[PDB]
């Protein structure tokens, strides 16, 4: 249901070259694979959830022997036409479904994807990824290999003080002789519970970021479906906490070298942006002092994650929480 959606959003050529479009994306994932030729040169490789098919052509470009590229959207058929056009109906097979439902006739020897939603985990495909390991030969390879998520906690207060102006507008006794104010804090709730996905100024950060790991040749599926991600922060800068700050990098390690994609506001913009999560209210903090708790992802039926994060200065004892809806977030760009 929820599914239908989500399989319907990528059936759109216009999704496709959104990301296709995203140059940072797209060519570090060819550099990826053709730098890397020899995990590629005669071998089978799946490629999960391969949309147009971009990664299933540079797996070609690198000499792979055989490409299997499963998706599930109405987007196979584009792929299906694309591998005949460019004369590659020998090398590509496009195979119509879910990963977890189709047949493969063979094991490979190397799963490439993009599976990476905006923090990472939306869209729960590292999870599909994982799952296609059943066809993975012992000793395959994944593309990417390792996703590192970081968060750092920041200070934002024109973001912050936004969310309050924007829930103001339920704060009138006569909108037309009505009195909304009675809304006003369902209103506020209703903006803190998104996340905010856009760039920001690196200067906002105050400490350095805390770093989860993914391993994606050993993690499993189930291992995805609850995510504890502890942090302890010394504070670099005193000032009001207003949440924490999110961006992923992935590995693809190869027999060649290792070529890394990264979402950090410190490096190229990326269709991803970043993510920030504010805090129902900010906690003061000292150069100094230690922010400590815990973000905790809990997968959910709508193909994403419930968000809950608890934070305390230590030598203060002021904590504030938050619960935040990573299927819905505030595209503020
Ligand atoms: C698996 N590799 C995906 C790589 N791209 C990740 C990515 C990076 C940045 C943004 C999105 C994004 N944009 C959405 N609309 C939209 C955003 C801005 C302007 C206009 C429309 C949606 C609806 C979703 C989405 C999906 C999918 N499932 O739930 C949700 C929510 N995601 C996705």
């Amino acid at each position: 249901s929820s599914a239908v959606q989500y399989f319907q959003f990528y059936g759109y050529l216009s999704q496709q070259q959104n990301m296709m479009q995203d140059y940072v994306r797209t060519g570090t994932y060819q550099r990826a694979i053709l730098q890397n030729h020899t995990d590629f040169k005669d071998k089978i490789v799946l490629d999960v959830g391969c949309g147009s098919g971009i990664l299933s052509f540079f797996a070609a470009q690198a000499g792979a022997r055989k490409i299997y590229a499963v998706e599930a959207s109405t987007m196979a058929q584009h792929a299906e036409v694309l591998v005949k056009s460019n004369n590659l109906t020998d090398r590509i097979v496009v195979i119509p479904g879910k990963v977890e439902e189709v047949s493969l006739p063979e094991q490979v020897d190397i799963i490439i994807s993009e599976p990476m939603g905006y923090m990472l985990f939306n869209e729960r495909m590292l999870e599909s990824y994982l799952h296609a390991k059943k066809y993975l030969k012992p000793s395959g390879n994944m593309f990417p290999t390792i996703g590192d998520v970081h968060l750092a906690p920041f200070t934002d207060e024109q973001l912050y003080m936004e969310q309050f102006t924007k829930a103001n507008f339920w704060y009138q006794p006569s909108f037309h002789g009505v009195d909304l104010s009675a809304l006003r804090g369902a209103a506020v709730d209703e903006y803190f519970r998104q996340p905010v996905v856009d760039t920001f100024d690196i200067r906002i950060l105050m400490a350095k970021s805390v770093k989860y790991t993914v391993n994606f040749l050993e993690a499993k599926e189930g291992d995805l479906h609850r995510i504890e991600i502890p942090f302890k922060f010394h504070m670099l800068h005193s000032g009001l906490v207003h949440g924490l700050a999110f961006w992923f990098d992935v590995a693809f390690i190869g027999s060649i070298m290792t070529v890394w994609l990264s979402t950090a506001p410190t490096e190229p913009l990326t269709h991803w942006y970043q993510v920030r999560c504010l805090f129902q209210s900010p906690l003061f903090a000292k150069a100094g002092d230690t922010l400590s708790g815990t973000c905790l992802l809990i997968a959910n039926k709508r193909q994403s994650y419930d968000i809950s994060i608890v934070a305390q200065v230590d030598q203060t004892g002021s904590k504030s929480s938050n619960l935040l809806d990573l299927k819905n977030p505030f595209f503020r760009y």
